[PDB]
Order: C-alpha cells, then structure tokens, then sequence
C-alpha cells in the first residue's frame, strides 16, 4: 500500500529568490494547460506601508489610491514583486490587490524570521503566507470542508472519492490528521472500496442517495474510530493526494447506538430511594459527573460508567443528592474545532436550574413541596375530546411581560412574573376574567421554557421603570453613547423616552435609538432562543435560584385553569437551539454530542440557520426522543393542554405524529398545532406542512383568510403596506389614495375569506367571484391551492399574532383618509368577526380587543416594554409612541410618516367600545354548536353562502348554517338555522334572500343595544334585512314545535 503524500513533482518552482536587502513575494496564479501567452498582470499591485510591528520596508509608497507597485515580472506560475528593504530583519506589511480591490482581505505580515530567504508566496483569497510557490500550491491539497458522510456501520458517502484509485478513512484518537514534515500522512487508516448505496441508507437520507458510495470492512471498530477525528482521503495510484475532508457521523451514530439508547431514560432521575444520572454521549472519551454545593463549590467529581451498546453514561447515588447542583465534565472531540475539548455542560434533560442556567439541579417534580395546594386534582376547564369540542377553541396569544409589565394594579414584585396571574384585584387579571366569561377559552404562552436572551441575574439587568443611572451602570454601550448625559440625571429610562417623543420623527428616530440600547440589558424578549427545553424560564419567577420557579409556574397554570377558567397552550421551539459549537455559553446539546443534534450543510458541515439561528435535527432519533420526552414532562408534570410548534415545518411529518402518539398515551385529548409553511427540507424528509398534514388531526395556522382580511402579505414594505388593502380595511369599496386594487381582486379576497370561515377545507364547495363552482382547493392563494384541510379543526384562523404588524397598525397603514376613528374601530371588529364567527379554530393576539399597537413595529421580539406595551388601565392603545426600530422598519418610515396622523389615537372610549365588540363576537361564537361543527363533512352539509358570484355586493359576507330537516338532526333546539352577515363596506346593504322566513336578531346582540356591532340593523315585515355600514349581524330562525325547513345548502 503506497503512502499518501502531497504533490512533490508537478509543483511550481520559484520565479526568483530575494537578494541582498530585498524581499520577494509570489502570487501563485498558474495559467491554463492551453495557455499560450504570458498572463496580463498590469492591474496587479501591492500596497506597502511600515508601522510599529514592521518597518523593514524601504521608502513604502503611500496613498491607497496608488497602483504603481505592479509586478517586477511574471512567468507561467504567476507574477512576483521585488521589494526593496531597509534591512533583512523584522517584517513588512503587505496587501495584494487587483487595482483598488483586495485579492486578499486580511493584512499580511511577512516575518523575516519565519521566512529567512525573505521570499514568500500567497494565493488569492487565502491570506496565508508560504515559503515557496510549491508549498502554497500544496495548500489546496489539505483537509478541507466536510462533505464525506459516514451514514451507517460500513457506508461512507463522499463525492471526492469517485474514480480515485486510493480511497481511505484516516483516524486519530487524540490528534489532528495532517501531513507531516515529509508531506506524508503517517496516521492510521482503514481501506475503503466502491460500493452501491443500500435501500436502507437511501430511504434514511434521500438527499445523499446520489453521492458516490464506499464500503468499510465489516471488522471495522466503529466505536474506537468515533472516539476521535476521522478524515476521508483520496489519492491517485501513485500516492499523490487528490483531496481530504472531515466526516459527518450523525448517521452511523444512529445506526450504531440509537435503538439501545432509545430504550433508556435520561437526566437526574430522583426517587425517594435514590438517584440515577444518565446522559447520551456516544463519542465522548470521558464523562465525569461534577457535584456542586449551593455556593457552587465542587463537592465531588464522579467518573461515569459508559454503556457500550447505547453510548450512554450513568452514575447511581443516594437520595441525599436531592437538590444538588451538577454538570457533566466532557472530554470529547468536536469537529468544528478539530480538537478534543474539555468542558463542563449542563444536562440537556435538566428539570431544574440555578440562576441563569449555569448549573443543572437534581429534582423530583412529583414532590408535594413543588406543587400548589390542590394541584393533582386540577381539571381542564374546556373539553378537547371531540372535533366539535376542539372547534370551540378560542385562543388569546400572550407574553408574561406584555401582560403585567405596565399594570400598576399588579403588585410591584409580581410585574413581569408568572405570579401576576394570581393578582385577582388587578386590571389585567380582571380583564382576562371577563374575556373568559365572554368566550375566550385558551391562553397561549409565548416561550416559558428556559430562554437564553434575558440575564437572570437581576443586578445585571436594567428596565425602563428604573433610574437611568442603573442603565448606565449595567450597559456600557449606553454610557458611551450620545445619551451618556442622562447617566447622572435623576430621571428613569421611561421618563427620558417619554420626553424624547415630541422631537421624534423619521428624520430623528431618537426613541428607538435609545430603546435599541436598552434592549441589550433589559428583562424583555419573546424568548424564541432555547437554552433548556424542559425547565421553566427563570426571569419570570420571583426567585430564579433553584426549584422555586417550578411551584410558581404551576401556581400560574392553576390560576389560569381554575380561577380564570381557561385552558393553557405552550409555545415550544424544538426546531433550533440558541447556539452550537464548543465555545458558546448557551451551546448545550452540540457540546455533549458534537454535530448530532444540529442540521448541517452537506458540504461544509456548518450548522444551518434557516430557522434564524442554530437549526436542530428532529430527523435524528435521539433528538426526536428528547422532544417527545420533554413534551411528556410539560404534559404530565405541568398539565399543559396543548402545544404550538414553532416552525413545525422544519420537523418531519412522521416525527410530529410519533410524538403525538406518545403524548396521547399520557393525555388522550392533547392538541398539537403549529406553523406548517414550507421549510425547503423536502429533499431530506416529508415535512410537517399544511399540505402534508391534511387529515392527520394536527392543526396549522392558515395564512389564507389572514392575508385576505388584513390585506397584502408578510413581505410587503414601503407603499405596498398601504396599497394592499384587505376585506377588513375596505379593499375595493373604500379605496385609499395609493391602491390600484380592482373589484375582481377584492372579490378574490372575499372568496378566500368565505372559504376560511367555512374552515379552509380542500373539498368545501362554493361559488367564486366569477360565478363558477369551485372546491376549496381550487381557490388560488398566491399560486397554491387555497383550501388544504380535511376538518376545520386542522385550521387555525387569525388576523393578528405576535409576528408581523398588529391588526390595528395594518388598518392604520391601509385605511382610507376619510375613514374616521369610529369606522376604524369597526374595521378592527369586522376583521376579527371573520375569525370568531368562522368554523376554523380561532386564534388572536393579546390586546386585539384593545386595538393594540406597536407603533408600527413589524418584528418586536426585542423591542422591550416600550413598543410591546398593553395598557389595562385603558388610557391608549400604545399607538404613536415613537418611530419603530430603524434596522428593520427604516424602509417604512416614509409611508409611516404619511399615514400615522390621519385620525386621533384611541382613548378609553374607543378601547371600551372595542372590548364590547370583541366580547360580543366571542359570546356569539359559543352561543350555538352550529358555529363550531368540528367535522368537515358536517360543515359541507350545513354551511353555505349568499351574495356570491359576478353580481355580488362587494364586501358583504353572508354565511348560512343549516339546522333544518335536510341537514340531519337538530343540533340546536332553539334554532333551525343561523345567518352570519358581515357588511365590510361604507354602504347600507339590504338582504332579500330571506324574504318570508321570519328571521330574528340574536338575543345577545339585541341585549347590547346601540353598543352592538348590529346597532341599526333592521328586520322588516317583508323579511328583508338591512345592515348599516361596517356592521355584523347574527340572525336566527326560531325553532317551533318540530325541526323546521332551515337553510339547506344549495345544490351546485
Ligand atoms: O435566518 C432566517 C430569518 O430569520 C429572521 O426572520 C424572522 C422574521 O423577522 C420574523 O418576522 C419571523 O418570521 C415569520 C413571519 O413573520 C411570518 O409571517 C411567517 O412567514 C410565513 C408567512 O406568514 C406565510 O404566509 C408563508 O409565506 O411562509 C412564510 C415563511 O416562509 O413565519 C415566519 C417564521 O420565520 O421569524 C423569522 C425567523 O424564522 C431574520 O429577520 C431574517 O432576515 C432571516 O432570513
Ligand atoms: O445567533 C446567530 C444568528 O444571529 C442572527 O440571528 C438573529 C436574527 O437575525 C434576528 O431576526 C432574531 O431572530 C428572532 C426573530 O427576529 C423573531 O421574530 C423570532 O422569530 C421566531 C418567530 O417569532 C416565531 O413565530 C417563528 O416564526 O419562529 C421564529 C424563529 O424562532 O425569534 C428569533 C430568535 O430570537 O435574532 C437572531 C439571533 O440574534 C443572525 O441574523 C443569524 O444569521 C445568526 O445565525
Ligand atoms: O495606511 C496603513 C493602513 O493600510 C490599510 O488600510 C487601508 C484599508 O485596508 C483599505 O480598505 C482602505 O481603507 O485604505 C486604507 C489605507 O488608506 C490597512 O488595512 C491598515 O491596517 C493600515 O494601518
Ligand atoms: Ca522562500
Ligand atoms: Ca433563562
Ligand atoms: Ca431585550
Ligand atoms: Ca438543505
Ligand atoms: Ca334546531
């Protein structure tokens, strides 16, 4: 077997050697094998200058604009420069250029001690200095990238080995694989041979199925090779290296250890009789369990016991370890750094933590001391068993700080804390209590698992309610900013921001300028930055040290379900981690089992960031297990009723379903839903998207009705934000001065809205804008089939959410100048009516009932208490409180300045008016089982629409729900049918469709009088119904002695 070595004969020689008092620099640039003339290097030049570090340069030409330092000469291997030196010692500063641009960015320092002959060579885009053109030429023949994949015991997929006489897998336990001084690779290796990828590997990794396959000997000691670095190397029959790359081992890790590891349980598993610690680390060379005292002093370090079959490490001790802090000391090779790292890491299965997640803690969640009184008997206030039960789901998407950060009626020590939900006398809790009584059924919580983006050490944080002096002491960026003068003032940050409002504008966005600095060290963040998946966040607890947060979190859950009467949904973010690699403080999973828990680029091995951050790999067996095990704890130990999967689309459909099967065994009525957009991961596996999840029972947010009612889309910027009016803001019927929307375009949005109100079903049949008969799947949504679901319970409709601009801000961007304040409040209610009175599950942003504004901020995740403010004292809706963050909304400053002051900012009168409209809508939603049929087939048999086709009155939505003899059994003893009429237009409209039918206005709306969305509606003696501008009316056919004729769905 020939020894592999770097090129040594077919290598470029030296153009010239540096003589006395001079240096020489070669720019390796070999011409084509077909070249016939000397290459042109007239534009090639060097920028020479000497400073403190290097002053050997003799008379260095200044002025960067000078390009006169061109090549002294050139040959087939590139040009070269003869630099006049002042001495043959020290060094020189050089930057290779091609005119004015840099061929090599980084500054180059040529050390005369490193290269005695003062004759070096460099290459474009390398930045490294070589002693010869030959060495530089060989540099391209070293270990680079990581496009070789060891997918199973004996299969290695690597493009670089194709048609290569010598293909080997070199390995080193404690060293980095690299050619020695002789240019040879003396490290040990195993021979590879061309083979054909098996169906097994093909099915597991479809995206790698076309890669050249190589077979390892069956007697290969996989375990030992996985303990260190492995490099795939290829060379010619003569032993000259062709290429060498790093190896991605996730596949072989699953094939070798997954099954055995899946059968075990992880974390610090404490029982009253003892404790067993277990962590999966199949590639680690050593793992020690480090025990810390309360004061964080090492009490003991225990070498753990490795299980050969699973690659898991365990240690068993006594029950006295209850409450102890701990970390796992790892000795493991990390492919990113290429070295055997040594570091302590918290437990990925941690269930308790110290302040700021620095140490994990041993805990038994079953302990009565960690449970509020009566916890075990806590019941779910709303049923989720049948589809009809699920359809009644009406969600209020909330955030811990958004809820109480500004409520002065919430005790000061509970503001921004889980416990604020227990302050029964506060404006916030009383408000939620009334929303519940009116029909809101679920509270959805933005990230309450352990996030990383808020420092849990209180002395390291400064909030706007505190002195500016505190902000300066904890934030050095502020102290060195233009705001430094406020440091020794006597004002609070909030007071300063308030004073900056008058002079704030697109030309001087000073409010956001200061707030951007504040955001770095405040207590605010949505928290889509996972540090630990199965421990509550610490900053939301009154005491973040230890187990305390567990009981407080439970107390909150109990308060919501028992005292507020609502179910609880948790936002989970298993699609990515806060960080990866061997150095970041928050990298947990990627430190323990490098390159396994993250999804990597097939060629470079780099952790992908499509989610925003450090993409995870739910397709890998042990991560799928971690996810399922985590959900089990939130379900059983925290009694969560449902989960909203953030970026669920980055998860395999099969993984989400498997997790659901596992959790249903714990809570048979648990509900799963999430964002099912397109993750572009279809080449790797079938994704959990709106389309692929049809008929599975897993819900997905629908962007159809959302965009049709709000107007436009999430990618709009500039004037498009105003031009793209929606059904809720008068598309077609009340055009603003910039829009060019046609009647046809407006009617298309109405088609999408009606389809959504019927549950966005693929098979629901309706009459479209042109009078044509169409199935939901035939109504187009930006190029894709509109209706995608099998049952309405698989669809979550909404017109506002934490992401993107609030509904009020959108209406402010789109409303015609002539639409007065009162009309805009009704537009907000009309927009929400399409969701609340529809068959799909209803979802809404906390505060929509208060016309919530973020001062036009599109993505407010780190915009603090200021832009995310919700005033439960009802003074205003937080509109017009300063221009939004310039980094992301700066391009919208012009349009904002133009539309912002069209009308007055909402006050208590408007907020009370909107809350009334909102509670009327939610009360109507639950006033009859007809609004929430649940089953798709039933929706198709009972739901229909009027005012459709080419002769329709634009903006008028009329939906009928049959309960008559032709629909089947009477589901509502009080009525034979219901009519939902939403007149989203500035004209009064008269319905003649129900003449001689004895229609009556809902008792709930009648009770509200002139405060009803139906105020002014008239039901004439001839049976005609007239609706005022921007109104919503729910009419009913009273049921007599027996079931009536109802409102049968028309044959189409
Ligand atoms: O590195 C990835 C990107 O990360 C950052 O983007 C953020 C956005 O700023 C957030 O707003 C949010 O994005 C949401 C988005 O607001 C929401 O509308 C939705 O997008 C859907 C869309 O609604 C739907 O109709 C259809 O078009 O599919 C879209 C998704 O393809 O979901 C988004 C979720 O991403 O979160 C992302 C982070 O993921 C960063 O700002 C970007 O520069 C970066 O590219
Ligand atoms: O840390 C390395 C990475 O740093 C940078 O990423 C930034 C993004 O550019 C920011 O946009 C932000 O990401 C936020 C995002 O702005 C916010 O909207 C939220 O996104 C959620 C969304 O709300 C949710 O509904 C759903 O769509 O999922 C989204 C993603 O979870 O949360 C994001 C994460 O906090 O912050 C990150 C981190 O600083 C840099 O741009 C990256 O290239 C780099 O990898
Ligand atoms: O003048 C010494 C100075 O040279 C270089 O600075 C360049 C810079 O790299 C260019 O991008 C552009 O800005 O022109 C500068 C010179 O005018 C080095 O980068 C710098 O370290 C060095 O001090
Ligand atoms: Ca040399
Ligand atoms: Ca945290
Ligand atoms: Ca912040
Ligand atoms: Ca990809
Ligand atoms: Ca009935």
């Amino acid at each position: 077997d020939v020894v592999v070595r770097l090129p040594d004969v077919a290598v470029p020689g030296e153009a010239v050697q540096a003589s006395a008092r001079q240096a020489v620099i070669h720019l390796v640039d070999i011409a084509g094998i077909t070249s016939s003339t000397p290459a042109d290097y007239a534009t090639k030049n060097l920028y020479l200058w000497n400073n403190e570090t290097c002053d050997a340069l003799s008379a260095p030409v200044a002025d960067w604009n000078d390009v006169s330092t061109t090549p002294t000469g050139s040959d087939k291997y590139g040009p070269y420069w003869v630099i006049p030196l002042t001495k043959e010692s020290g060094c020189i500063n050089v930057i290779v250029r091609d005119g004015t641009n840099k061929l090599i960015d980084s500054d180059l320092r040529v050390s005369f001690s490193d290269f005695t002959d003062r004759t070096v060579s460099v290459i474009a885009g390398n930045s490294a200095v070589y002693d010869s053109r030959a060495d530089a030429f060989r540099a391209a023949f070293g270990v680079a990238l990581a496009d070789a994949h060891w997918v199973d015991k004996t299969t290695l997929l690597w493009p670089g080995g194709e048609n290569k006489p010598i293909v080997r897998l070199y390995y080193s336990h404690s060293s980095k694989v690299a050619a020695d001084s002789n240019g040879e690779f003396s490290d040990k290796y195993v021979k590879l041979t061309p083979t054909t990828v098996n169906q097994q590997v093909s099915m597991r990794f479809p995206h790698l199925a076309s890669y050249p396959a190589f077979k390892l000997p069956d007697d290969v000691n996989v375990d030992e090779l996985l303990q260190g670095e492995t490099v795939a190397i290829a060379a010619e029959s003569d032993g000259i290296l062709s290429s060498a790359t790093q190896v991605q081992t996730a596949g072989v890790l699953d094939d070798t250890y997954a099954a055995a590891a899946e059968a075990l349980s992880y974390g610090a598993q404490l029982t009253d009789s003892g404790v067993t610690f277990r962590v999966w680390a199949p590639t680690a060379q050593q793992v020690e369990l480090v025990i810390y005292s309360a004061d964080k002093k090492v009490i003991a370090s225990h070498p753990m016991t490795r299980d050969s079959a699973s690659g898991a490490w365990s240690w068993q001790g006594g029950s006295d370890l209850k409450g102890a802090f701990y970390r796992y000391a790892m000795t493991v090779y990390h492919p990113q750094s290429r070295k055997v790292e040594q570091y302590e890491v918290t437990d990925p299965y941690a269930h308790s933590l110290s302040t700021n997640s620095e140490y994990s803690q041993v805990v038994d969640l079953n302990d009565s001391a960690l449970k509020p009184e009566g916890w075990d008997g806590l019941t779910m206030p709303h049923a989720q068993k049948t589809k009809a039960d699920l359809a009644k789901m009406t969600i209020h998407e909330s955030h811990i700080r958004d809820l109480s950060a500004w409520d002065q009626t919430v005790p000061a020590e509970l503001r921004g804390k889980y416990l604020a939900l227990t302050a029964q006398e506060s404006n916030m809790v009383q408000h939620l209590k009334q929303l519940s009584a009116s029909g809101v059924t679920h509270i959805e919580l933005l990230p309450v698992f352990d996030l990383a983006t808020v420092n849990e050490f209180s002395d390291k944080v400064a909030d706007i309610q505190q002195p500016f002096s505190r902000l300066c002491e904890v934030n050095s960026a502020v102290k060195s900013s233009e705001f430094a003068g406020y440091c020794d003032s006597g004002s609070t940050v909030e007071e300063v921001l308030t004073q900056l409002k008058q002079n704030d504008s697109k030309d001087n966005p000073q409010v956001q300028a200061l707030n951007t600095l504040v955001a770095q060290t405040d207590s605010y963040n949505w928290g889509y930055d996972p540090f630990h998946y199965t421990v509550p966040e610490g900053s939301y607890a009154t005491d973040p040290e230890g187990t305390a947060r567990i009981k407080e979190f439970r107390t909150m859950i109990q308060a919501i379900k028992q005292d507020l009467g609502m179910n609880v949904i948790m936002d989970v973010v298993y699609n990515h981690t806060n960080a990866a690699g061997p150095t970041d403080r928050t990298s947990v999973l990627d430190k323990i089992v490098p390159w396994y828990y993250q999804r990597l680029n097939e060629t470079t091995g780099s952790v992908e960031s499509a989610t925003c951050c450090s993409d995870s790999a739910p397709e890998h067996r042990m991560f799928a297990k971690l996810i399922a095990d985590s959900l089990a704890v939130w379900t059983t130990d925290y009694k969560i009723d449902g989960f909203r999967f953030d970026l669920m689309l980055y998860h395999p459909k099969a993984q989400i379903l498997s997790a659901w099967e596992r959790i249903k065994a714990l809570n048979p009525d648990i509900y799963f839903f999430g964002e099912g957009w397109d993750s572009n991961q279809s080449d790797r596996f079938e994704i959990a998207s709106q389309i692929n999840l049809k008929g599975t029972g897993i819900g997905t947010f629908s962007d159809r009705l959302r965009d049709a009612v709000r107007g436009g889309g999430p990618f709009d910027s500039g004037d498009a934000l105003r031009q793209n009016q929606g059904v809720g803001s008068g598309a077609g019927v009340l055009p603003n001065e910039l829009t060019t929307l046609s009647d046809d375009q407006a009617r298309h949005l109405a088609d999408l809205t009606r389809l959504g109100m019927a549950g966005n079903l693929a098979d629901f049949v309706l009459i479209d804008k042109d009078g044509a008969v169409k199935r939901g799947s035939e109504i187009d949504y930006n190029g894709a089939p509109g209706g995608y679901a099998a049952d309405p319970t698989e669809v979550v409709n909404y017109v506002s959410k934490h992401d993107n601009q609030t509904l009020w801000d959108m209406i402010s961007y789109k409303a015609a100048q002539e639409a007065d304040l009162d009309t805009r409040v009704r537009m907000q209610a009309v927009s929400l009516a399409t969701v609340m009175l529809g068959q799909g599950i209803a979802f809404d942003q906390q505060g929509s009932e208060l016309l919530r504004s973020k001062s036009f901020t599109r993505d407010s995740y780190d915009s603090g208490d200021w832009f995310n403010r919700v005033d439960y004292s009802l003074q205003d809706n937080n509109y017009n409180v300063g221009m939004p963050r310039s980094s992301d909304d700066g391009s919208n400053y012009d349009i904002i300045a133009r539309v912002k002051d069209a009308v007055a900012t909402p006050g208590e009168t408007e907020l009370k008016q909107m809350t009334a409209f909102y509670q009327e809508l939610t009360a109507l939603r639950k006033s009859s089982p007809l609004f929430t049929l649940g089953d798709g087939a039933t929706v198709m048999k009972r739901v229909d629409f009027r005012n459709t086709g080419a002769d329709q009155q634009t903006g008028l939505l009329v939906m009928t729900i049959d309960d008559g003899m032709q629909a089947g059994a009477s589901l509502d003893s009080r009525v034979d049918g219901i009519v939902v009429a939403i007149n989203a237009a500035p004209e009064s409209r008269t319905l003649q469709d129900f003449a001689g039918t004895s229609l009556q206005l809902s008792a709930i709306q009648q009770a509200a009088g002139d405060r009803s969305l139906a105020s002014g509606v008239q039901v004439a003696a001839d049976g005609s119904v007239t609706l005022p501008a921007w109104s919503v009316a729910v009419l009913e056919l009273p049921q007599g002695e027996s079931q009536g004729a109802g409102l049968p769905v028309s044959s189409k």
